[PDB]
């Protein structure tokens, strides 16, 4: 791919400011792209954009192809008379996902009813054309969501067996009984992809590329697992026999049990990796580069027996990553993938990554807890520069929050290392920009920073706190918080480090 030397910002669209309780694909998104352009930035990174469930995590989606209806801007629909909007009592600066679930779904339904009453034949034609182009995944997704609502939110593998096991007559009759709910969910997808497409075109007109994200493993309760059980290790009741995770390995004593279903890679290979080709094909309609979380799972993955409550009694299983990425290269003529390669990886994983020229990642918040041999320190970055450096990711605290809770060793070593690189600070509030400066001085081709660190916000603005049940994925910008002065300061730092 060869990345230019540049910088960008990490901002999930839910974090955009604006009315009605959540960031959406509208005027404030265009304002952020203009801000990014004026700052000299060339990349916008987001988290996965699929529909979310309990816990609101982007990394556990009801579909590997669908888009998130919570990101739909309702204002264009109200300006055309499809729906009336009135704020039920949302906070600003934070998504209330409980209130969003209770209020925004009814609002979208009214817009759909109003749409069918006044859409105009021309808008009805775009909708009809969308349903026919996307039918190969949309039929299953729309009926999945329709059945989900009709069964009170139960997962698919708890529905009545004729529906759980996708009997022809059962599905045909359900599709007829739920015809209007199916059409409604198709309507939400049409709106999402229409609005995202306009935003992608605006990004391209401003010289900006979008980095998306997808988890290597899909979610248990999802349309593609229900419709394609043969791709996964499931029993007859539709429940996983083994689950994803990682072993203890001298950083944890218990490892991690994620619970995701695991691919039958022999089946995927016999099918020419069809699922993965289509998954990446759809992703590249939205993004220019695609990050894949837990990239190492393409070389080998930790298999946990489903009945086990921890990850200690698993085993490593090789996956055909080499064959998969040869196929991707053949189909697409290039591999537009970014490897999430944090945590200890093996030579086999590095060789897979580097054979196809894929950039890896560096996270500066992990660089100071040892040493000078720590690979996240910039003098250790590869001379070819094919890495993306972050201060922190969505899973980390903000950099001010991290500094406030860091160990004495970390804080002292960070200050000395920065000083060795000509960067000093007097107050804690200056640490986020100090570390952003260090990343920009490095040989990493791309430096990408969370917007919370541009604003030097504390832990109250942390996007996700792994292991914490509630309060995640909810931080939002306030109107005007990201100012032209922030942008000019970024541009000056980019000029100084040869990133414009
Ligand atoms: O008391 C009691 C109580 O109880 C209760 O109550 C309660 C409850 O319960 C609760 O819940 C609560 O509630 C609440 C809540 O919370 C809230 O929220 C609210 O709610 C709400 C909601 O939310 C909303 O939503 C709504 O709801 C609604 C909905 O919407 C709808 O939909 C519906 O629902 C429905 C649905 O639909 C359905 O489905 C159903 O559901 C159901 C179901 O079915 C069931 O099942 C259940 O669920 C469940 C599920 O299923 C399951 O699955 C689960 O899930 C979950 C889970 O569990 C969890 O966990 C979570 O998850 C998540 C997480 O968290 C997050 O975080 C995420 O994650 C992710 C991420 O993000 C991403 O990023 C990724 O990550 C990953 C990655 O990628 C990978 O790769 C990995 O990584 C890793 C690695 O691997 C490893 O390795 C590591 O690494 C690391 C390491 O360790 C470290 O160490 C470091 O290292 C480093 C260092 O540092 C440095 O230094 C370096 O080193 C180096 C050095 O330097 C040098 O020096 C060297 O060294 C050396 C030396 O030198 C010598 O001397 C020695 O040696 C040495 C060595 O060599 O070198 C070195 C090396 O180089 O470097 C290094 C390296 O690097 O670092 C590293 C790195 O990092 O680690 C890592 C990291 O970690 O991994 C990762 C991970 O981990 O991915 C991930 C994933 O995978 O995400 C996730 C997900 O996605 O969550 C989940 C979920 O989401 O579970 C669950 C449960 O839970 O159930 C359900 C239900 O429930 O059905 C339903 C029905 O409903 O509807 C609804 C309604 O109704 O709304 C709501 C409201 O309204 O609220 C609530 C309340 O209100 O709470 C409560 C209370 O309050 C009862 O109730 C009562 O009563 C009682 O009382």
């Amino acid at each position: 791919m060869e990345l230019p030397r540049a910088f960008g910002l990490l901002l999930h669209p839910t974090s955009l400011p604006g009315p009605y309780g959540v960031g959406v694909l509208g005027r404030e998104a265009r304002d952020f792209l203009r801000f990014l352009k004026e700052a000299g930035g060339r990349y916008w990174q987001v988290l996965p954009l699929g529909p979310t469930g309990y816990g609101d995590s982007p990394y556990q989606s009801f579909s590997a192809f669908a888009g998130n209806p919570y990101l739909i801007d309702l204002r264009p629909l109200a300006e055309r008379g499809y729906v009336r909007l009135e704020d039920p009592g949302f906070p600003q600066g934070r998504v209330d996902y409980g209130l969003l679930y209770a209020w925004k779904w009814p609002a979208l339904k009214e817009a759909f009813r109003g749409f069918k009453e006044k859409a105009s034949p021309e808008e009805r034609e775009a909708f009809a054309a969308f349903r026919e182009r996307e039918a190969w995944w949309l039929e299953d997704y729309a009926l999945f969501m329709a059945l989900k609502g009709a069964h009170g939110g139960l997962p698919w593998n708890r529905w009545p067996l004729p529906l759980r096991k996708r009997e022809e007559k059962a599905l045909r009759e359900a599709k007829s009984a739920l015809a209007e709910e199916v059409a409604f969910h198709a309507f939400t997808q049409w709106l999402f992809f229409r609005q995202w497409g306009a935003l992608k075109a605006e990004a391209e007109a401003l010289g900006i590329r979008i980095i998306g994200d997808m988890p290597i493993f899909v979610a248990e309760d999802s349309a593609e697992v229900w419709a394609h059980p043969e791709w996964f290790h499931l029993d007859e009741e539709g429940r996983p026999t083994v689950v994803a995770g990682v072993p203890p390995d001298y950083f944890s004593e218990t490892g991690q049990r994620w619970g995701n279903p695991l691919y039958r890679w022999d089946v995927l290979e016999r099918e020419g990796f069809s699922f993965w080709i289509r998954r990446l094909e759809k992703a590249l309609e939205l993004f220019h580069l695609v990050r894949i979380a837990h990239f190492r799972g393409f070389e080998a993955y930790w298999e946990i027996p489903a009945s086990c409550p921890t990850a200690v009694e698993g085993r490593w299983v090789k996956a055909p990553g080499e064959k998969l990425f040869q196929k991707i290269q053949e189909v697409f003529g290039e591999v537009p993938v970014l490897a999430e390669d944090l945590g200890v990886i093996t030579p086999e994983v590095e060789a897979l990554r580097d054979r196809f020229g894929l950039p890896g990642m560096k996270v500066l918040q992990f660089a100071f807890d040892n040493g000078m041999e720590n690979p996240f320190l910039p003098h250790n970055y590869p001379a070819h520069g094919r890495v993306v450096v972050y201060t922190g990711t969505h899973n980390n605290d903000t950099t001010l929050g991290w500094y406030r809770t860091a160990t004495p060793h970390e804080k002292a070593f960070m200050a000395r290392y920065l000083a060795d690189w000509g960067i000093t600070f007097r107050e804690e509030e200056e640490v986020p920009w100090a570390l952003m400066h260090l990343g920009m001085k490095s040989v990493a081709r791309l430096a990408v920073y969370p917007v919370q660190d541009v604003l030097a916000l504390g832990s109250e603005a942390r996007m996700n706190y792994p292991g914490r049940p509630s309060g995640n994925w909810a931080w939002r910008l306030l109107p005007g918080e990201l100012s032209p002065e922030h942008g000019a300061r970024l541009r000056a730092m980019a000029e100084a480090t040869e990133r414009l």
